[PDB]
């Protein structure tokens, strides 16, 4: 039996677990340091490439062997990004036959390294060992010709001491690796697959008698005031006669230095305990990382750990920080970097950390195995709250108790290693406050022993494990934890009591473009008991930057590396690109995380909310500003002092205003720069609306030509010709100064191009009809009517699914144009996926100007994050480049916007709001290609005014809907605008008058017998230029009896029936809202 | 004295002398009869047979008075059932030793209720 | 079924000494023995709704408690409930009562609590 | 309502001494404080009758008790009585139990009393 | 125990105008005072933390109050114009076996029992 498909086999010839000492971070000047006596093995090494084990020139591994040939490749890294194999995507399937414990024999791919290094002669009066940081996912090693042994786990550490088999000079270090094992199995996650050593390695030297691991704890008093410090260290002899001094020197923040331990110790394997107290210490958190510092010394021995003051625990179901409720605002992160794989720089790991606490996260889960030792490191000195993972997922094996390797005695041990390796390395992280037994690997026996053996070593965390939890309660966990929840499961949670906070650890799945109904999930965990928040799924899209023919840039995803089987864009869950670029969606988490709240108690007086743990809002620089039709016209600084919990008043004097619309924003920002940010930067922001705006309506006195022919409509005011057809009843062009504005007719639209939340649900098969309804239509009827002032146009339309849609153009002598639209669904029709008009016109049109929400792309599930205001942009950055190709682009509560091409405007105002969206290249085009490089060049713009398009959802992205509250169900709808195409922008408040009211009929029998039914029958005619929207109601002697909601298109009457029921003997009193009265006898 | 990490009375020292061969634990099992074997009541109550071998501490405190010191330990233990064990000690070396056991909403019948622990021959 | 322990609440104490003779097993160290209590409801209320009267019960004391928490509405016994609180933990009841007609009635416990609730 | 003394059973004691020095009113003199119980009923019924579950409770000790007497079927709460027994004095109760369907059935009390009923 | 909230409900005075004292009472006898002031707004709510000592068998009762710092047109300083007290810890109750005897004597009209120097 082969070492490689053996599960019961974990390792050979390695050394123990212990805690990470190399490199160190000094968290006074945050520099890393080594041990003086430290040989780094980076750098390049001699590599040969096979297609499995056994195509390997024999004695590969032996000091005469000949390498000259191979080629040479650099250390660390991942060999699918330096040529060698390709990369494969796969979801749950395992990319080769799932038969456990066996793998492949004839594709494997395999990996030798060779390598020559020189040892000095003072090293060996010393204990000399070899340190491989992080292979996947087996490897054997040879050291001078001889076997030394192998190791299994792909993300925790192997160390071998070698002072027997290394000698004085040149040594020989020789590493095969194997890309599939029996490990494999368990490395199962929804990722890349890629193999080398991809992890630092490098020699370090210790005396004979050495500190082997340590172990500090804290525990703080009932008023979490004083601390406690509990220290482990574990000796080994290795034939030290000689006794030696042993010192522990304690250093605060500040920089003090105390010694705790100074005492002579002969040499022995022992494990030494030390109990201190320590008065007023400064406390560890995310807001403020207090890092105190261990110095320990045995001999020539030197070793450093940094620790922190903090308490986690649970009182009465409620998740508490040093004493204070916790609220974990949290994402999770794949180790990934487009270039590198999983080779991952500390350049980059600072990039990331700055990037979450800039847009209010505070936790990170290491999904789904073990990081780096830097990474919990940067997360100490940084402030951010971890929850650690290790290696175990097997998604691909069925969880039916039989069949889960979570069962099987012959996998206990695998289980066990895995967590122990995790546990043992990173056990003195103040950051980390959880451990997680793994991901999507069933529940049986092999999890619940190496849980119970967490708690009896570590009792200062909480333990989390979904896989149990999901089946309903479980004893060796400390967190309820479920993914992607429905709503109603957390309302249900928290109906009854609980001993257990309830954490999602995956929610609001962010694949394309996604994330809504956010606010939504933070509404329900804020008011309700034992909800204490989640991790969104997930920071960054695993997209690797690749080249096509021509040369161009683009995000390559599964089956762009002729990977077969593959799970094509399921990798590509971000809130930034790979490239750390933040997508839209990224804008609302920061606003939703934000932690001061503001509440309008009255126009002027406003009431703060400090919802931080442990900051006082004095820390931050106040502003509030007033914004006039968008633009600001009074800024004014202050500062308001609360501490954590407290709610305080501010008074905010206001001017005189003008019939003009107001909007108050409030926000904070840093007085001062901070590790992770600039002064200046704000952390928390909220707008109100101060007075309404007054709107004008003017009488036209110009008049309107209209000259017909056998194809065309054509429509003089001012300077601006407007030409329907007869045969297509489409406004067909525009002419301002013998000058064509469009280059595709306005036709209706009920469109939009399915996003990846879209494809989950079915969207394209249930809601078709809609997309043949925005390209096909039947012309009914087709009218005009002149009056001296104006000309209406009237476009009757049958469309796929049997929906009629009313369209009337109303030009007035000023080149005004109203353009209304009614939609009448047939009785048998899914919901609309959008309701509004599309155009084309010349790209020449490249400027854009809006007063709406803004500056980036919102939608009816997520725009909280959009601030009301004026803006400015080419159309060009009016989109968002999403990795495969989606909707985009969309602005809400829009009141006006512009487009330039210099000279002409193309106006566009509400009535009182639309939503919009430009595009350089069509609608069919954007549904075509799959990747941001095929976007095609176009002479063209295309322009969508939009009364309103569905949420994005996003809950999951495999069945999950938009919430019912961001859907069109099939029921009549009207919506309306005006344009004008004039050289200046005109005011957006001002708008021609017309006639508003309808002629309305009630009619019935004057009598009836008791018991009978009374039928009223009511006629309302619209002889308007608009679509009405009318609340019918029937009253009854005084009292509101029933109500009817009517949907009116222009020149149209509606009739309506009311059946009165239970009218007594004697005379009754049958009126409207509409002045219709009629007295009812009943004999 | 008193484990933090087991949240277990694990010695009794009188006059320098250990009293105690194991810790004291709560116990819900009991060896089957023949009747019991007889009843699959191996199967039908296994649960309690796991839950007197393993628990979890989710929380351990401590309150001193003039008089007495009070150590309270909860413990969550399979089938999802929480059990809190209380230890007072009085200044004339009396030891109140108190359980309560909340079980959860879907576990069956428990075969005994008590605590055990070991001592010299 | 009188001989097999069913999943309830259930509670249990008893007294250790290591010493060098027996002490009398009929003496024992004195502690406290009484609950806190509060009681809380709508003081109104109208003909054909429902009183919903909570009860918070706090355990303050070194062992565990075993109560039968009775609810009385002018005078007659209404309804019970069986509790078992452990040390330093607080217990959170809500009864519902049903059938109140129009004027004032007395609500009031075994744990010396009351209050007058009308009924509009 | 909730001041005043309406018409049911109520006990009361206290304790005197006649001496020079005044004593520590924490201390008492210790007496017995449990009741002797018997339970008794139909050891069986047809489907639709009603069982009729008797409890005498006896007091021999020299204060009265005041007690909740609670009946289970199965393990859950179905009736209670609130008794006050004087001293030197047997009181006697009746329960009736409806409802019950065809097979075995566990009776039992909060006072050590227990009983398995047919149901044919 | 340690921890209790205070809210101010004058509609123009800060809580800073007036003394804070809180004592702790043994079986009714006091053991411990200490002064202190609290800051607190028209309307706010502030946290008082009070160290408890260790506490023997007695019964202990806590006492908050606020007093006038310095005289007013209306009183002089010291005036107490609020207070709230609070039970720390119920008592530990004693019973103690009585070994000693009592006599008994019957006549025509009278039952006689002697213990110890008192007849009754
Ligand atoms: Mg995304």
């Amino acid at each position: 039996p082969y070492e490689w498909e053996n599960p019961q086999l974990v390792s050979e010839g390695t050394e123990k677990s212990h805690a990470s000492f190399i490199p160190y971070l000094d968290p006074f000047s945050g520099e890393w340091e080594y041990p003086e006596e430290f040989i780094s093995l980076n750098g390049n090494w001699r590599f040969l490439f096979a297609k499995n084990p056994f195509e390997v020139p024999e004695d590969f591994f032996s000091e005469k062997f000949d390498d000259s040939n191979w080629d040479e490749i650099e250390v660390p890294s991942n060999w699918e990004m330096k040529g060698y194999g390709k990369p494969i995507y796969t979801n749950v399937v395992y990319p080769f036959e799932p038969n456990p414990p066996f793998v492949p024999k004839d594709d494997n791919p395999t990996g030798v390294y060779r390598r020559w290094i020189e040892i000095p002669e003072d090293w060996f009066k010393k204990e000399i060992f070899l340190h491989f940081e992080g292979v996947r996912s087996f490897f054997y090693l040879w050291v001078n010709g001889k076997k030394i042994g192998f190791s299994k786990d792909s993300c925790t550490p192997a160390e071998f001491r070698l002072t027997d088999v290394l000698r004085p000079g040149k040594n020989l270090i020789t590493v095969e690796v194997l890309k599939w094992s029996d490990g494999s199995y368990l490395e199962d996650q929804d990722m890349w697959w890629f193999a080398g050593i991809y992890r630092d390695v490098y020699l370090y030297a210790l005396p004979k008698f050495h500190i082997r691991d340590v172990f500090v704890r804290t525990d703080l008093d009932e008023n979490y005031r004083n601390g406690k410090i509990f220290l482990d260290v574990e000796m080994r002899n290795l034939g030290e006669e000689e006794e030696k001094d042993l010192e522990v020197t304690l250093i605060t923040p500040d920089g003090d230095e105390k010694t705790l331990v100074k005492e002579t110790v002969k040499p022995e394997d022992r494990v030494l305990s030390f109990a201190f107290d320590v008065k007023d210490p400064k406390k560890w958190s995310a807001e403020t990382p207090h890092l105190y510092v261990l110095k320990l010394k045995l001999g020539e021995d030197e070793k450093k750990v940094n620790f922190g003051f903090r308490k986690i625990e649970i009182k009465d179901g409620t998740l508490l920080f040093n004493g204070k409720p916790l609220y974990i605002k949290g994402v999770n992160r794949h180790e990934f970097d487009p270039d590198r794989g999983h080779a991952v720089t500390v350049e980059r790991m600072i990039q990331d950390i700055k990037l979450m606490k800039q847009h209010n996260i505070n936790t990170v889960r290491t999904s789904h195995y073990p990081n780096q030792t830097k990474w919990y490191d940067l997360c100490d000195y940084f402030g951010l709250y971890v929850i650690d993972e290790a290696n175990i997922e097997s998604h691909g094996i069925d969880w039916d108790p039989e069949v889960t390797l979570a069962n099987r005695w012959e996998w206990e041990k695998a289980h066990f290693d895995r967590i122990k390796r995790m546990v043992e390395r990173d056990k003195n992280h103040p950051s980390i406050i959880f451990w997680s037994l793994g991901n999507e690997a069933g529940d049986g026996v092999n999890f619940e022993k190496a849980a119970l053996w967490i708690k009896k070593r570590d009792n200062t965390r909480l333990i989390h494990y979904e896989g149990t939890t999901r089946r309903g309660e479980s004893y060796y966990v400390d967190v309820f934890s479920l993914m992607y929840p429905k709503m109603d499961i957390l309302l249900e949670y928290a109906s009854k009591k609980r001993e257990k906070p309830f954490i999602m650890c995956e929610y609001a799945h962010a694949m394309g473009n996604s994330v809504g109904n956010l606010k939504d999930y933070w509404d329900v965990i804020e008011k309700y008991p034992y909800l204490h928040g989640g991790c969104i799924w997930d920071w960054v899209d695993q997209g690797i930057r690749k080249k096509d023919e021509n040369g161009r840039e683009f995000w390559a995803y599964g089956g762009d590396f002729g990977d077969t089987p593959n799970d094509g864009n399921f990798c590509i869950n971000g809130v930034v690109l790979p490239d750390r670029t933040p997508e839209p969606e990224l804008y609302e988490v920061k606003k939703v995380y934000q932690n001061v709240k503001i509440r309008q108690v009255s126009k002027d007086t406003y009431e703060v909310e400090n919802r931080y743990l442990f900051t006082n809002l004095e820390m931050f620089d106040g502003a509030w500003k007033i914004r006039k039709d968008g633009e600001v016209i009074e800024e004014k600084t202050f500062k308001i002092f609360a501490e954590p919990g407290e709610k305080r008043l501010l008074k905010i004097p206001l001017p005189e205003m003008d019939d003009s619309e107001y909007f108050l924003e409030i926000s904070f920002s840093l007085s001062e720069d901070t590790p992770w940010a600039e002064k200046g930067h704000v952390v928390a922001w909220e707008q109100f609306l101060l007075k309404a705006p007054a709107f004008e309506k003017k009488s036209i006195s110009d008049g309107v030509s209209l000259r017909e022919d056998g194809k065309h409509l054509t429509v003089e005011a001012k300077d601006t010709v407007y030409v329907f057809s007869k045969l297509t009843g489409l406004l067909e062009q525009i002419l301002h100064r013998r000058k064509k504005i469009l280059k595709s007719p306005v036709v209706p639209n009920f469109w939009r191009v399915p996003t990846d939340n879209d494809i989950g649900n079915r969207m394209p098969q249930r809601l078709a009809i809609w997309k043949r309804a925005s390209k096909e239509r039947k012309l009914f009827k087709m009218h005009w009517k002149k009056e001296e002032n104006r000309v209406s146009v009237h476009s009757v339309f049958q469309l796929p699914g049997n929906s009629w849609v009313y369209t009337t153009y109303t030009v007035f002598g000023n080149g005004d144009v109203l353009v209304d639209l009614s939609l009448i669904p047939a009785e048998d029709v899914p919901e609309i996926p959008r309701i509004g008009f599309q155009f084309t016109v010349p790209e020449e049109f490249g400027t854009v100007e809006w007063y709406g929400r803004g500056p980036h792309e919102t939608y009816w599930d997520r725009k909280e994050s959009g601030l009301f205001a004026r803006y400015r942009k080419a159309v060009g950055e009016m989109m968002h480049r999403y990795v495969r190709p989606q909707e985009t682009g969309n602005r809400s509560d829009v009141r006006w916007f512009a487009l330039s091409d210099g000279e002409t405007k193309l106006f566009v105002s509400g009535m009182p709001q639309i939503d919009f969206s430009v595009w350089p290249f069509s609608m069919e085009d954007l549904e075509r290609v799959q990747h941001i490089s095929e976007l095609p060049e176009r002479d063209f713009v295309t322009v969508n005014v939009d009364f309103r398009q569905m949420g994005l959802g996003g809950d999951d992205s495999w069945g999950a809907m938009p919430h019912l509250e961001y859907r069109l169900l099939p029921k009549p709808y009207r919506f309306s605008f005006r344009m004008r195409i004039s050289e200046e922008i005109p005011s957006w408040r001002v708008l021609a008058a017309i006639p508003e009211t309808l002629h309305v009929e009630m009619s019935s029998e004057d009598v009836i017998r008791e018991g009978d039914t009374l039928r009223v029958k009511f006629s309302l005619l619209n002889d308007t230029p608009l679509s009405k929207e009318k609340q019918v109601v029937l009253f009854v002697d005084g009292n509101e009896y029933s109500v009817r909601r009517v949907v009116i298109p222009p020149f149209k009457k509606e009739e309506l029936v009311f059946k009165v029921e239970g009218l007594k003997k004697g005379e009754h009193l049958i009126h409207t809202n509409l002045n219709t009265r009629k007295t009812i006898y009943v004999r």
